[PDB]
């Protein structure tokens, strides 16, 4: 039913008791925009430090109830938000696209990532157990993972429901109660999350939604019953590759969720030889990409987030140029044909060649469908180049050598790399977000970890042997 | 052998490249003392940022190395250095004592630790492996974790080679390398392990030492090729009246004079059921008056000296102030000569017992780190509760009491991440099951603090061809 | 909208690709009851070898699909059986009581079971990960857990629809294929499990089932393509005089008498020490005589009838030969007809209770599989624990003391697999931590399950040279 | 000290209560010997019924003691039993061979991974832990791993040491006893494990070694007090595109190591129409530099086989091979050592076969000893249907520069265990291919802990029964 320029905000944007309510207090006022037209589809007010107390207040009573409830009610209750997100996901990804304005094709892979996510973590809750030791005469020792109590969840505005999925579903199978601050750009589809854990049997308070900005996230921060807060890539192309793979994989990395993503592997090294037949043939595919309303099924660019976000990458080019790069494609306002997407936060993606390390677009994450293509001649050159790399980064390689493959894989600093492909993919999802993957146990292990604390008893059967 | 009264340090106090150094650069000088004898039994230098940095580009070099040896290589090595620890562990637990003070008998358990925790990480380091997820297509994706690099490690007084091997061996078996700084109060014992290591195997500089205060502990934790750096209400004892009064009058002094009471660990806040509050306190200072004040090294010695004048005066400062405040001082909490003339100038005092103790005064408030119980008197089991649920998770707690389901419900309901149910245990925040002994660590203890020292890398090996979504 | 004494089997009770069939071949033809009206609601064709060979040729064609899509889409398939079961309890819990005799109150819990399992390993499926190990030079080495290809799965009369779910989903968790043989007594609930699976968008094949008894059962384990065919002293209770009387009576009749006592895990040795013996006695009797005997289908019924005519024959067979042996009936263990004329010809009795009961005796030594309790006196507690621990490790205890240090030195000592402490629990064997309720499985029984069902493949990849000996 | 053709067994060859002892009956009596020479080490009497009994009685005593001791000592009495075999190590591998016959070079990788296994279950002995399951009102849940009580373990003659290691170390971490059965063949190395056990500290009768055949495990399996009883063709594909050298060095290693006499052995080796010839070249000159003598010797790559019948049959199979129409390219006859102390040792030359068929039954039974059937395959379509025959207790290995045909090829095959680029002859207990600084993952040891030990689970009720009735 729903569809692009026609979206208005009509009920509040903050969630405490299980219902939409307006702050009781400001921290400020935004305006919340459809990228793909330009229309503000929300004025809303930022949650002060009386707002921010009460849906901690209000946590604190949900998180006594849910955290008595056993892992297996937990599970349940979890597993029902699944079912409900997967029933709901065309609509859930279509108020996403309205928003953020990502494609329906990506927002929809979102939408998967979000209920696949709630299903894990619900499995965990009832699969739970601690350690247990027999100590020597009859005494024993044992432990147990409690949650800590109430959480502080942040958004992101790239991945807004998907965010809001991925940290409230380990935070409530652990036994806490979430309070969540989307981006002030994005406050919408946490909303439908917030009403779809109540719909599936959550207490009122368990998973409350406050919206606001910095000094918002600074009150969340600094409340006393908080118990935790939760908060370049390069892509190396040898001669001897596959040539189609390597294009395909590069579009991929640069311009999927319209390149602003710290995932995205921008720094694109092509080894002289194919540097060339690469530039002609990626060139060649970027021009392809179909623009356009993020609700279109062919759609697979659509708009970027804001039109400050929008006048700093194209600000971006300016300077590539400045610099001495070489615009093969792109890097400029689109105005799509339809004339209600005339004031949408539109460009077209940007292949830039003949770049240096030493250029801002090669250095400075851009946030943007702009890709800088870096010559090279030998393994020893490259790895030298690429490796200043973080480990929160991904890294890509692309070679028919196995050998060299492995050997690159092994020297990058990186913590996600891939082999003759490249997968942008938030940084949570564990090998490398690959769609039929599963999650395997170590990831949960570790996230289950964050949102909880071990408890240990000793019982002792005998008595007392005292040193004294 | 080292008897009391009688070490001096020969050898510099620093260690890079396998050998004790003295301090390139210099931030200052400290003095190490005998607190049994109130000696000085080591005048040395606190590392520079010249030295800092020499031990942290040492330590990268070595790391270079040891991160390319296999988890096999690894576990060898650290099985090895703890074979020789347990071999030279009365040497060891005796260097121990002399510049710390705590008893043999504790000095000797803290070692059966560190080398128990040694063959634990070696263990792990030889049984590692990652996940390995298989993908539509024969493609695949795979896990590894990785060392971080040069990893620094702050020791601490009261367990100085067991703090030193807590963080070391964890860190090594990695794959990391390690610039260790010990409390300049306790500089001697991470000699001996840093020594240990080189003897069974290690790199030259894989676990260096440098010596300091803030400092050069500041220069660690501010170098560019430093990875990660490790650093280190009160506790209480409810006692009901159904309880084994002479279980919960052992588990008391337990609780309060192990390790002179120097831990944050120890249940300093006594609360006492009204009925047995009397007898209680009647046998609790009876008991403690028997408690064996003398020379560490004395296998029937139970209490040694605090670690320092400064320290003990502060000691004596909070008993002052608590019978001021109003409580009853029913033994100690007095400077103690002991029959020992060598032992004459050592920073020794009697166990302390107060009673009439509020919850408003400060002895009950603040942590004293010194041999001091605080007696507390209690009505009901809901009273107790809510006194001493101003707990913290890093702390411990421990009931006493016949009721089973009480003792359950009193561990539910109390804040503290170690609960022990009829028995108490004075051992490092660290250490698994409340550090009982014979427990064993489990698997999760370790699968935890390999994380903490580890990263993982993620590779995914494409079969096929890309799928386009252009 | 199904009810007692109508229900009769109109489709045919075996299952291939995805619809009931008749079989093609016969080992045999049985009858299938309604154990609370006598009345035969199926006569039925025991499958042949050519029917056997029919239902392994296309679970083995089902295999190949299933085994080949992730673990991930498996999972949905799963989560949505369970969905569907859940959905369809009491119609499924109906079914079960009809065919069974059990009361509709314990069929819930079974059905709860069922579906909670299938959650399980569906969250298993999901998750599942192989080893990944580095070696030298960048060579390395990994595992996967395959499936095993067609599993036969033999069904009891006890649980039908419990353990065909039971054997069933971590098979298919796995990727196998299942050909499910259930009790020629229970063949009905089966099928309602194969036509949700079906339902929910398993691969016509992938769960099959075949009716038949021995010879089919012997079928099943010589056919080639079968990878693996998964199968299903006496039980004590302990009583000590210093325990809760009301909650040890409460235990003695749930341990005896759930199920009506037909399971090996019921604790039917009651041993009760001398001193509470007769008060005991007179209280189990009083409680046992108040147990609601009638149509399984009724919300307020606590007992239904034994499974079959000749089991039911047995039961008083045994009761008959303990007051020979010298016990002491007192209460029921008698022929019981039920106020509804529908029941006339039914299979009940009313639940026993035994005293004077001897080490000697067959009903103390002998499994009976009826409601008949065995009450034998004691003195002390050596005296129990030598008597008693002729247990097998397959079996269940239960102790009744308020001493604590009694219950665990018990429990140590008895040789039973599981131990309740102050209760018993009459759940499967398979079930983990004693069948209670909001327990959970924890980790390791689907891992040792999922071990069951699986064989590892390890794969060594060579990145360098081969390094030859020669 | 110790030198071929020297060695004879002075002390009884049973080993109970921390001594060795000579069997109480006799269910028969074996020869022992020296392969190297075919000399007689030992006569030795094969255990009767009442000295079955009587080793599982001192092993059920020694149980009830080491069962009660924590895992914490457990693992410290092991870490220290690898200690010894590791200081001791070249005597013992010495003592391997003049008994077998295996290379010192081979003997002492034999002997590593025997004292590798016993750190790695003293690691996991201490740090074994149950689950811990809160339960609504109070109420808990726990599991334990407990010991069975006394194991049995049945041993082999190609592993003898590590056979012994690798069955007692897991089944002693768990809390176990064991009373250990050689091969009737290679009696001695396993009393040398026992004495190793005793000096590390173990319980008189938690480690015992019954001497006998048939008869004698049999006794061991009908025992009532034994809880568990612990027991005892493989293709190589090389495609065109493979690293020649490398193939050629995988395929001896995969046929003539432990003299061919392991199940392991990659025998069926399938070789390119193309590359045949230059395989068969260059496999044949390699074969023909293998050092064939005394087994104490460093540069010995060959040893003798087993014994004088299983010698006569690996070479009866290599006479019907060339009956059935093979090619015999080099070796496959008995080799008399230059040394004459060798003389009368049990020696033959690596044997390397071609123009085999599928029919023949060099290629359809497993030979044990060194006998090499080389058969070509045109298509990869071809292997694939001729090796599938495979069962999954086996091995395979692929030589290929294709990474894709590679892990396609080893996804279609049934083996347990598939090698790309590389073939490694361990025996199957070993994880990762048994490859050298591997390790064991943590797999590996829950799977056999699980073998060795028994669930036991405790509910504790906190409340009150919630009564049905």
């Amino acid at each position: 039913p729903m569809s692009t320029g026609t979206f208005v905000v009509s009920q509040p944007l903050n969630y405490r008791g299980g219902a939409r309510v307006e702050p009781a207090d400001a921290s400020g006022t935004e305006k919340a925009f459809e990228p793909a037209t330009g229309r503000v589809i929300a004025t809303f007010t930022c949650s002060g430090e009386k707002e921010v107390n009460l849906a901690v207040q209000n946590a604190k009573a949900a998180f006594k109830i849910w955290s008595q409830k056993s892992g297996m009610e937990r599970c349940r209750i979890l597993l029902e938000a699944a079912r409900i997100i997967r029933e709901r996901e065309d609509e859930i990804a279509t108020m996403e696209c309205i928003n953020n304005g990502k494609s329906i094709f990506e927002a929809r892979l979102d939408i998967d990532i979000s209920w696949q996510c709630l299903e894990y973590y619900a499995g965990l809750a009832a699969s739970m157990a601690g350690e247990h030791i027999q100590l020597p005469g009859g005494s024993f020792g044992y432990t147990r993972r409690e949650p800590l109590g109430v959480c502080v969840g942040i958004g992101a505005w790239n991945y807004p429901f998907q965010i809001a999925s991925w940290k409230s579903a380990p935070a409530l199978a652990c036994g806490n109660a979430m309070v969540f601050k989307p981006s002030p750009f994005t406050p919408v589809s946490a909303l439908l999350l917030a009403e779809i854990y109540s719909e599936a049997g959550v207490p009122p308070g368990l998973f409350n939604v406050v919206q606001g900005g910095a000094a918002t996230g600074q009150f969340l921060c600094q409340h006393p019953d908080v118990a935790k807060v939760s908060f370049k890539s390069p892509l190396i192309i040898f001669s001897d590759c596959d040539m189609n793979n390597a294009v395909k994989g590069a579009l991929m990395a640069n311009f999927l969720t319209q390149g602003q993503v710290c995932c995205n592997g921008t720094r694109v090294f092509v080894q002289k030889e194919i540097l060339d037949k690469f530039t002609e043939e990626v060139v060649k595919q970027t021009q392809r990409i179909k623009i356009g309303d993020p609700l279109l099924e062919d759609t697979r660019m659509g708009p970027l987030i804001n039109r400050p976000h929008l006048e700093r990458v194209l600000g971006f080019v300016k300077v590539a140029k400045e610099q001495g790069a070489k615009v093969l494609c792109g890097g400029d306002i689109y105005v799509p044909e339809d004339p209600k997407l005339k004031d949408g936060y539109y460009m077209r993606p940007c292949v830039l060649t003949n770049c240096r390390d030493d250029m801002t677009c090669v250095k400075e994450e851009i946030f943007g469908p702009v890709m800088s293509i870096l010559s090279f001649d030998t393994e020893a050159e490259v790895l030298e180049r690429a490796n200043d790399t973080t480990f929160g980064l991904a890294a890509g390689v692309f070679t028919r050598d196995i050998q060299r493959a492995h050997r690159v894989v092994a020297e990058l600093q990186a913590g996600t790399c891939f082999i003759n492909n490249y997968n942008v993919s938030p940084v949570e999802l564990p090998f490398g977000g690959y769609k039929k993957s599963g999650f395997g146990r170590e990831n949960g292990r570790v996230t289950i970890e964050y949102y909880s604390q071990l408890k240990t008893v000793c019982v002792e059967m005998g008595d007392v042997e005292s040193a004294f």
